[PDB]
C-alpha cells in the first residue's frame, strides 16, 4: 500500500528478495512430493521390490530437505543484509529528516523527538527483520499444500482448498485491516514510551539536588505502568487475532472434515494414496499459530517506518543561493524587522531595521530576559520568518547560501552547550579542517592561561564532563571564548560569556580580538564596564526596543539608565 | 543458570507457568492421538462401520484442537500479563539501581547510561514475551511426539528417537552454550547502539549553530555501520546455528531415515500403522526452524536482565542514622578537607578545617574555575570521600540521614538545570507539598516582578524550554533565584545566579533573604560588589587555599585583590 512506496528503495534488494522466495520454493518441492513418497509408500503394500525402492529413497529425500537446510539458510543471509542494509540508509536519511527539522519549531521539544530515532528504530528492525522473513517461509508450504491437492490430486477437490482459499483470503484481508490499525496506533502511542525516557533523561541531577527522590517514582508510575499494561492490550489484541484466523482454521480446518466427511459420504475416489494428502491438511495448520504472533510482531514494521517517512519530512527550508560571502565585511542593516517566538503574542522586538557597519564593534545594551538575545537567531538567520526584511548588502538575508551565510558570523551565545571533550574538540572543533595543536595549542591559547588550568594545563587528552563538570565555570567558560579565537568570519558577536570570568584575561581578550579583528562588527552586552567604553559604538536596545545609541558617553547625561549602570557599579 | 537468580522473583508467577505448560500438554493430547485417528483409520480398510466411526471422529478432534485454540489462547494472555509486570518491576527497581548509583560517578556519563533503560529495555521485553513463549509450545510436541513413540508404540523403536533425544539434548547443549555467548557478549556491544543514541542526542542545536553539518554523518558513519554490519554479524551467526541444530537434525532426522531403514531391513513389527508415526516424524522437524531464531532472539532475553542485575547494581553508599536537622542551624566546620574530582590528581582544594556559625552569612571569594565550587558537593555530601573529616554539632557528616541532611541546605548551582515548566513546577517544585499558588504566587513574587514576564506575566500555565529558551536570560535566572524562595532549611547558600539579572531585584532579594533568613550561614561568591560589602562576613578563599577572610574592609588593605576587585570596578 504504502509498502508500495517501501517498494522503490533499491534492486539488489529484488535480487535478494528472489533468492528467498525460491529458496523457499524448495522447502515445498520435497514436502508436497514428501507427500508423494509417503502416498504410494503407504498404499502398495511395499511388496519387497516396492519396498526397496521406498526404503531406499528415504536416504535421498533426507538428504532433500537437509539441503533445503542450508539453501534455507544462504537465503536468510541475503536477505538479512539486504533488510540491515536498508535500515541503515533510512536512519541516516531521516536523520537528514530531523536534522532536516531543524532549529524553528525543533526548539520546542528534543529528546521525545529523539527517541523516535533509537526506539522508533530498533523493534522496527526487529519487526523487519523477524517478521518478514518468518512470514515468507509460510504462503509457500500453504500454497503449495493447497495447488499440490486441487489438480495433482482431484478438482472437485480442487473445490474444495479452494473454498478455502479466497475465505481464507479475506480472512486475512480483514486481521491485516483490523490489526495494522490498532497496534498501529499501538506503536504511535508506544511513542510515548519514548516520553518516558526523554522524561527520565530529564531527572538526571535535579531532583537529586533538591531531595526530591519520590516524585520520580511517581512518572515512572503514571506512564510506566500505562504504557506497560498498553503491552499487555495489544498481547490480547493479538491472542485475539489468533482465534479470528483460528476460527476462520476452525471454519476452514472444520471444512477439511467436509473434505474429511464428504468424500466420505459418497467417494467417486479411491482414499487410499489421497487419504494420505491429508496428513499434509495436519501440516497445513501447523504454521498457523506463527503468522498470529508473527503478523501482530510484524505488523510493527510496516508501521514505523510509515510514521517515518509520513510524519517524519519537512522544512529544511531553502536557500536562493549564492556564493559564501567573502571575509569582506557586509553592513548588518534590517527593516522593520520583529518577532516573538510564542504564537498571537506581539513580537518580542518591538519593531526595529537594523543599521551598523562592519568594523564597528559596537556595545549591545538592554535588560537582560529582554529577548535582546533574538537578534542572534535573526541576524544567525535561525527564523527565516521576517515581520520587515532585510537585504543586506543590497540582497536578502535569504538568498545567501546557508552555511557559507553563516560562515559569515559565529558567536558565544548567552549559555554553554558542549561536549565531553579534551582539548580535542569544542576549541579545535568550530571548523575541524585546523585542528593543528600547535594552531589549536597557541591558538586556544590565545584565550591567555586558559591554557593554564588549575596550576596546570589539563592532561591535553583529559576529555571533560560534557558541559565540564569535572571543575568551576571560568575554564569552560573561556572555552565558549575559544571556539571563536579560530574561525573567522565576515562578522562576529559575542556575548555574556564573562560570566564567572575574572576581569583579567576578559578584557585583555577584548582588545586582543579588537587588535585581531578590527573591522568586523563585533557586538556585545555587558553588565560590567568592560566594553561599554570600549566598544567603538555604543547602543541601548532594551526590551524589544531601541532607547538610545551613539555613544555611551553621550548616553551618561542623556539618559540614567546607562549612567546609573555606571553610577551604581 | 544465572536464571535460577531470575526465579525468586514471585508465586502468581508460578501460577502463569502452569497454566502456559498444561495448555501445551492438551496441544499435544490431540496432535499425539491425532495420530491415534490417522493411525487406525488408515490400515482398517474403513469397512464401512469403522469408515462410521472414523468418518465421524473428525469432527471430534476438530472441536478438540479448535478448543486447544482457544485454551492456548488463555495461556498466551495470562502468562504474557505476567511477564509484563515482571518487566514493569524490574524497569523501577533497577532504575532504582541507576538512581542507586548515584552522582559520585554518575557525573562521569550520562546518557549512554541512559538508553541502557529504554533500549537495554525494550527488546529484552519483547525477547522475553516472543521468545519464552514461543520456546513452550514447541518441546511439549516434540516430547510427547518422541514418547508416544517410544513406549506407547515401540521399544527397540524407543532406543531409536531415545538415540537422537540424549544427543540432541547435548546439541541443544552446545548451542546454547556458544550461542547464549556470542549473543550475549553482541548485545553488550550493541549497548553502544545506546552510544550512537547518545551522542546524537550531544548533536541539539550546537552543531546546528556552528554550521558543522557534515561531521554527524561522520559519527553515524563509524557507529552506525559498525552497528548495523554488527547485527548482520549475529544474523549470520544465528542462521549458522540453524545449521549446526539442522545438521544434528540431519544426523538425527538421518536417524529417523535408520529407523526408516533398519525395521525396514528386517522386521519383527507390523509396518501398517506405525507407517502412520512416521508422520509425526515429519511434524517433528516441523517446529525446528523457529527455535534457533527463537532462540537467538531469546537469547537476548537471559542476557540484558542479565547485565542488569550484575552491572546494574552498586553505591547508594549508606547513612549512620539520624533524624532530621532541625531548622535550627548548625555551624559548618571541617577538618583537613580537600579533594580534587580526577584521580592521582592532588585535591583540588589545597586543604581545609572549615569554620563558620550559621547567621553569619559570609561573602565567599575566589577567582573562578577554582574548584570554588566543591564546597557545594562537599558540603552537599555529594562526596563522601574526605580527606580529613567533619563531625558538624559534634557528630559527623555522614552520621545525617541523607535528604533529612539535605533539608539543612538548598542552593542554585554555578548554573541551571531546569525542566519545561509553567508556574507548575521548578518554582513550586523544591519540595512539591506546597504548591499552593496563592503561597507560589506571591512566593515566586520575592524573587519582585520576576513575577513580571516581560510587560506581562506569562500565562501562568504556560511551560518553558527545558532550560528556558523561549526567552532571554533573566527570568529564568531569577526562577533559579525562586526555588530558594520556597524551601528553608537551617542553612542556605547560594552562588552566581546574578549572571544577567539587573542590580536592582538582585540587592533587593540580598537585603530580601537577609531580613527573612538571618540565623543561617549564607555563603555566597560575587564578581561584583553586591554582596561583598554587606555579608556580615568576607572570606577570600582563591584555588584550593584561603587567601584571607574577615572583614573585606580589612582586606582592600590588607591584600591588594578584594582592592582591585572594586578598585578596578
Amino acid at each position: 500500500q504504502t509498502f508500495r512506496r517501501l517498494w522503490p528503495t533499491i534492486a539488489p534488494f529484488k535480487a535478494g528478495l528472489i533468492v528467498a522466495g525460491v529458496a523457499l520454493i524448495l522447502n515445498a518441492a520435497s514436502d508436497t512430493f514428501m507427500l508423494s513418497l509417503l502416498k504410494p509408500l503407504l498404499d502398495d503394500g511395499f511388496g519387497k521390490t516396492d519396498r526397496s525402492v521406498l526404503v531406499w529413497m528415504p536416504l535421498v529425500v533426507i538428504g532433500l530437505m537437509i539441503l533445503r537446510g542450508i539453501t534455507s539458510y544462504v537465503s536468510s543471509y541475503c536477505i538479512s543484509w539486504v533488510s540491515g542494509k536498508v535500515v541503515m540508509t533510512m536512519r541516516r536519511r531521516l536523520f537528514g529528516h530531523m536534522m532536516g527539522m531543524p532549529v524553528s519549531f525543533f526548539d520546542k521539544q528534543s529528546t521525545g523527538t529523539l527517541l523516535s530515532r533509537i526506539t522508533y528504530d530498533s523493534e522496527q528492525v526487529a519487526s523487519s527483520s523477524s517478521g518478514a522473513l518468518i512470514t515468507v517461509v509460510r504462503e509457500g508450504a500453504s500454497i503449495i499444500g493447497l495447488f499440490i491437492m486441487m489438480f495433482y490430486y482431484s478438482w472437485q477437490l480442487s473445490i474444495i482448498l479452494i473454498v478455502l482459499a479466497p475465505i481464507v483470503s479475506i480472512a486475512i484481508r480483514v486481521v491485516s485491516k483490523r490489526f495494522r490499525n490498532i497496534s498501529k496506533n499501538m506503536q504511535n502511542t508506544m511513542g510515548q514510551v519514548t516520553t518516558s525516557a526523554e522524561q527520565m533523561l530529564k531527572g538526571h541531577k535535579e531532583v537529586l539536588i533538591f531531595g526530591g527522590q519520590e516524585v520520580e517514582t511517581k512518572r515512572f508510575d503514571k506512564v510506566s505502568n500505562r504504557m506497560r499494561l498498553q503491552g499487555m492490550k495489544m498481547v490480547s489484541a493479538s491472542s485475539i487475532s489468533d482465534p479470528i484466523i483460528q476460527l476462520i482454521a476452525s471454519l476452514a480446518l472444520a471444512f477439511v472434515l467436509y473434505a474429511a466427511s464428504f468424500p466420505s459420504v459418497m467417494d467417486s475416489l479411491t482414499a487410499g494414496t489421497i487419504t494420505v494428502v491429508f496428513s499434509s491438511m495436519i501440516a497445513l495448520m501447523r504454521p498457523l499459530k506463527s503468522l498470529t504472533n508473527v503478523n501482530a510482531q510484524f505488523q510493527r514494521g510496516m508501521a514505523a517506518c510509515q510514521t517515518l517517512f509520513t510524519i517524519l519530512d519537512s522544512e529544511q527550508e531553502k536557500d536562493e543561493g549564492k556564493r559564501v560571502i567573502e571575509r569582506a565585511t557586509g553592513d548588518v542593516e534590517f527593516r522593520n524587522v520583529t518577532f516573538t517566538y510564542p504564537g498571537r503574542d506581539v513580537p518580542a522586538l518591538r519593531n526595529i531595521n537594523l543599521k551598523i557597519p562592519a568594523g564597528k564593534t559596537v556595545a549591545l545594551v538592554g535588560r537582560s530576559g529582554s529577548g535582546k538575545s533574538t537578534i542572534a537567531s535573526l541576524i544567525t538567520r535561525f527564523y527565516d520568518i521576517d515581520e520587515g526584511e532585510i537585504l543586506m548588502d543590497g540582497h536578502d538575508l535569504r538568498e545567501y547560501t546557508l552555511a557559507s551565510l553563516r560562515n559569515q558570523v559565529a558567536l558565544v551565545s548567552q549559555n554553554v552547550h558542549l561536549f565531553n571533550d579534551t582539548v580535542a574538540n569544542n576549541i579545535a572543533y568550530a571548523r575541524t579542517e585546523q585542528y593543528s595543536r600547535e594552531q589549536i595549542e597557541e591558538a586556544a591559547r590565545m584565550a591567555y592561561a586558559m591554557d593554564f588550568i588549575n596550576k596546570m594545563d589539563n592532561g591535553l587528552d583529559t576529555v571533560i564532563g560534557e558541559n565540564g563538570v569535572l571543575l568551576s565555570g571560568g575554564q569552560r567558560q573561556r572555552i565558549a571564548i575559544a571556539r571563536a579565537l579560530l574561525r573567522d568570519s565576515p562578522i562576529l558577536i559575542l556575548d555574556e560569556a564573562t560570566s564567572a570570568l575574572d576581569t583579567e584575561s576578559e578584557r585583555a581578550i577584548q582588545a586582543a580580538l579588537d587588535e585581531l579583528q578590527k573591522n568586523r562588527t563585533s557586538l556585545v552586552i555587558a553588565h560590567r564596564l568592560s566594553t561599554i567604553e570600549k566598544a567603538d559604538e555604543i547602543v541601548v536596545v532594551e526590551d524589544g526596543v531601541i532607547v538610545e545609541r551613539g555613544t555611551h558617553n553621550d548616553l551618561l547625561e542623556h539618559r540614567g539608565v546607562y549612567a546609573q549602570l555606571h553610577k551604581m557599579q
